[PDB]
């Protein structure tokens, strides 16, 4: 089975091509983390994956989505997370961590506690920043404060102090969440990103942030350990070709300043759009990201049918499989999947306290 | 759906039917359990179950199954468990635990380690003790040394001391393993017990030890929290209607004795014998027992198809079905029977950071 040979990267080996990409969790306590996370993460690492991406992690306060986010803004909070990864490790998986800041999407809402931003007046939330100040709309109609340079400054500064802090934790594999209408994602977007000074207008204004962020990064976080981003490529907003276009130039520049993965998704950076959802449905976009960029990549969005996902694999689409939801309806998926596709001794997929018994 | 109606017994009330039974993972190190322990336990209680029993811990060192058996012999033991149980509260479930001694089936490699009696030679066995000195035989051919009165007060003592443990760790459900041919179910039965003082001959005789010692136990166990044991009521010997008849008369003594719920089960006390495995073949037995001895139970085998559960409940057959292998390969088995049942809000079963996800 593709979905079952393991994959090396840099100096880490995947023990298959199952990812578990992040998802948010939405329990954390001004940042920290507790034993939701501890309890989610080792159990999921012990399902079989060989990939466990920690969910959204804000570099700063204000980056969260949510007060439920985690965060990694202070040695603490970076610390909180070591018996995570040294569980994540025992158990066979590798440990990921996706750092991010929110943008003008933040100050929001749990999603099962209204999902939209916060009201002024609750004592939780806080102003946004953004490129420009515009904002989202819809659910999400605060607007952002706009940035100043020294804002710019210390954003990307603190993206570094979360990529040392994430290194010195143990995690063997990071990623830049320049995705989902956030703050990366808004800077490299024009509909978004107004700003006429070196981080707007033109293709590589609107690229410096994303550029300068990674290549700062690139700084601390060691050489031989995977460099990645998320990024949405198009954001079915009737500019597709186009945008696929300028996307795909980033991320040739991305490959060239070190990135060892990009994992491809949508934008979602407004709100009046039209996504085609459907199983495997940002297949053939990675496909050419990853042939016209020539970079690894990912996706998501149901790729949990174990066929959908080989698929994918032995058409060369994609490097490793994302599969979210799925491990959040069974943590074992993967041994569900191994079933499903055939694969000798499944039950090992799972350590030897579950799989004696069920092979 | 009869699987999701809550249950009260004394002062404990279930969410649902779903019973987790014991299941050793063989993960502990000199009893003391671990970090193994703790995620595989929380991640179970917050797959929907409404009750979660930890596997056979020993009230003695001797009485461990193998070398990597759960503990409560010491405070220290007991303390371990402390967290797991608050874990498993946090989730909603109701934490249990199973209290054992091995007898002559102790000392024994773990079952992915050859699943036989320990080398004489090998620095981890033990001398096993029982009612006689008889081996079980097959691949556990030791010869237990033979209990003397004292052995047998010590062991009561045991007993008594690990349900004080468990009681003062938090649990709210305590079971005495007096099944599966290990001390207590090997007291029982005439094919292991051969003495001729207090303890062996007659069936007074030889329900002794486990009467006196469900009474040692009840006088430090709450009286508002379940108390009950698990019991193997025939063997598949060729002497099952008279070894039936026998067991359930013990039941009644079980129930005048404050037994709040029995778990049915199987005797496995010799090798020699034509045990009819199939889905919820214990179903009629378990029936049999509840309706004569009039107590509530429990049984196990094949219950993770989740119309068997619920029919075996309609039936009136049990008062909780037991969910063990299933429960290994998907550690949320209680969402998947809630969707498989129909249940409105199944995913709801879930903690709300996957429910929200998978309406
Ligand atoms: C509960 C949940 C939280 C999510 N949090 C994030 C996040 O932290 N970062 C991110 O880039 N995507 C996040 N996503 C998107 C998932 O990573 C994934 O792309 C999406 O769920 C589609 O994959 P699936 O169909 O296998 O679930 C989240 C999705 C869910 C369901
Ligand atoms: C891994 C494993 C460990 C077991 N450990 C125990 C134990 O600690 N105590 C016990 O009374 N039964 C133990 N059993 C029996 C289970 O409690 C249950 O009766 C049996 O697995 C049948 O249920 P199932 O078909 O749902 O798995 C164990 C079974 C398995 C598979
Ligand atoms: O980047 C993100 C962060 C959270 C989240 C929650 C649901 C769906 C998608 C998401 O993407
Ligand atoms: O009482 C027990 C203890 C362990 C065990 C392991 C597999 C099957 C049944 C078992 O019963």
């Amino acid at each position: 089975s593709a979905l079952f040979e393991p994959y090396t990267l840099k100096d880490v080996t995947l023990r298959n091509r199952i990812a578990i990409p992040p998802m948010c969790q939405y329990m954390a306590e001004d940042g920290m983390i507790n034993d939701w996370h501890h309890v989610h993460l080792a159990g999921l690492a012990r399902g079989g994956a060989g990939l466990l991406v920690v969910e959204a992690t804000a570099v700063a306060p204000e980056g969260r989505i949510t007060p439920g986010c985690a965060g990694i803004w202070s040695d603490a909070h970076a610390q909180a997370f070591v018996p995570v990864v040294q569980a994540i490790k025992a158990a066979g998986s590798v440990p990921g961590i996706q750092i991010a800041h929110a943008g003008r999407k933040a100050s929001a809402n749990r999603p099962w506690e209204g999902d939209d931003h916060i009201a002024a007046d609750d004592t939780r939330g806080w102003e946004t920043i953004a490129p420009s100040a515009i904002a989202f709309g819809a659910h999400l109609p605060k607007v952002p404060r706009e940035m100043t340079l020294d804002d710019i400054a210390r954003v990307k500064q603190d993206f570094v102090d979360a990529a040392r802090r994430a290194r010195d934790a143990g995690f063997e594999w990071i990623e830049l969440h320049f995705a989902h209408g956030f703050l990366g994602q808004s800077f490299f977007s024009e509909h978004s990103n107004k700003r006429t000074d070196a981080y707007g207008g033109s293709f590589d204004n609107r690229s410096r942030f994303l550029l300068e962020t990674l290549a700062a990064v690139r700084e601390v976080w060691p050489e031989n350990l995977p460099l990645t981003a998320r990024f949405g490529v198009l954001e079915y907003d009737g500019r597709d070709e186009q945008t696929l276009e300028e996307s795909i130039e980033l991320a040739r520049r991305f490959k060239a300043g070190g990135l060892d993965l990009l994992s491809v998704s949508v934008g979602f950076t407004i709100p009046d759009t039209n996504i085609p959802w459907g199983p495997a449905f940002m297949g053939p976009i990675a496909e050419r990201v990853r042939r016209e960029a020539k970079l690894p990549v990912t996706s998501a969005w149901g790729f949990g049918t174990p066929q959908l996902a080989e698929a994918a694999l032995q058409a060369n689409q994609l490097d490793l499989v994302s599969v979210g939801r799925a491990h959040l309806a069974d943590p074992h998926w993967a041994y569900f999947a191994a079933k499903e596709l055939g694969v000798e001794k499944a039950s090992w997929t799972l350590p030897a306290p579950y799989a004696h018994w069920l092979e």
